[PDB]
This record gives structure tokens, sequence and C-alpha cells, in this order.
């Protein structure tokens, strides 16, 4: 989740998950 764009959620895996929360 680096800002809201292709950060988050980057492919299924440490892009989404950030923690254990709305991340992953």
């Amino acid at each position: 989740h680096g800002g809201g764009w292709g950060q988050p959620h980057g492919g299924g895996w440490g892009q989404p998950h950030g923690g254990g929360w709305g991340q992953p």
C-alpha cells in the first residue's frame, strides 16, 4: 500500500499483505 495505486495489491503477496488487515 505505497500510496493507493499499483503498490497496494501488487499481484497477491507482499504488495497486498501489510500486517494482517485490509492490505491482504
